[PDB]
């Protein structure tokens, strides 16, 4: 497995017309999945990370936008990175996207981190594009190799004991961080429960406590749920992704929560910006933004 050759080929298309594919070999991709899965299982399911770092939300196969985020933020390992999930589905280049991210995880495993999004799940990505992309460009056996790797991704991260990060949001079942630590891998994303909620829930300005989520999965939570959680666990901020936001980032509950979404012009259906959050050594947050086209 020649990681530098793989990364070189992935990066060669920088400056090309957004759309030019990078087609690694099936054995290369299988290697990326197997080695990264070993690393994910060797690190905790609840990551404990240090600032400074850059945090990115959803990518959804917008590979050329991933390359712009690295061009703006610094290619690994010039900056440390945490991604919050949803690497695949909807976009045109999920394969290049996930392969570059797994190659950087293997190259820089203590400086580059990937969380699980709700789309890193076989039954979801069966429907929303990644299965079809693997069947077209590779084969379904390689799709299953990716699933096996996805099933071992970590679920949440805490930066310097102060910023709690996950793809979706909070859970009415989350009373102790130990409940996250206890989750065994590999696992699928269940249709309900703590792991489902961490990958699927959303904040809501108009709900008091916990509400029913319009997605038909998981819950919504309001501002006082956020405040109570931060106080209980001695945290300063929840950082999550999952929802498209026009500015690429959006604060909630008097800046106690932020939503990041990193795929601009999302799947051609939205006129949103994509943002990456820069967290400095003192945990102050600023943004680098891919403005809409
Ligand atoms: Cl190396
Ligand atoms: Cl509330
Ligand atoms: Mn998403
Ligand atoms: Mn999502």
């Amino acid at each position: 497995l020649n990681l530098d050759s793989i990364i070189g080929r992935l990066l060669e298309v920088q400056g090309s017309r957004p759309g030019k594919n990078v087609q690694l070999t099936e054995n290369e991709i299988r290697g990326l999945c197997l080695k990264s899965r070993e690393i994910f299982l060797s690190q905790p399911i609840l990551l404990e990370l240090e600032a400074p770092l850059k945090i990115c939300g959803d990518i959804h196969g917008q590979y050329y936008d991933l390359l712009r985020l690295f061009e703006y933020g610094g290619f690994p390992p010039e900056s440390n990175y945490l991604f919050l999930g949803d690497y695949v589905d909807r976009g045109k280049q999920s394969l290049e996207t996930i392969c570059l991210l797994l190659a950087y995880k293997i190259k820089y495993p203590e400086n580059f981190f990937l969380l699980r999004g709700n789309h890193e799940c076989a039954s979801i990505n069966r429907i929303y594009g990644f299965y079809d992309e693997c069947k077209r460009r590779y084969n379904i056996k390689l799709w299953k190799t990716f699933t096996d790797c996805f099933n071992c991704l970590p679920i949440a991260a805490i930066v310097d004991e102060k910023i709690f990060c996950c793809h979706g949001g909070l859970s009415p079942d989350l009373q102790s961080m130990e409940q996250i630590r206890r989750i065994m891998r590999p696992t699928d994303v269940p249709d309900q429960g703590l792991l489902c909620d961490l990958l699927w829930s959303d904040p809501d300005k108009d709900v008091q406590g916990w509400g029913e989520n319009d997605r038909g999965v998981s819950f919504t939570f309001g501002a006082e749920v956020v405040a109570k959680f931060l106080h209980k666990h001695d945290l300063d901020l929840i950082c999550r992704a999952h929802q498209v936001v026009e500015d690429g980032y959006e604060f909630f509950a008097k800046r106690q929560l932020v939503t990041l979404f990193s795929a601009p012009n999302y799947c051609g259906e939205f006129d949103n910006a994509g943002a990456m959050m820069s967290v400095d050594e003192t945990l102050m947050c600023s943004f680098q933004i891919l403005k809409p086209a």
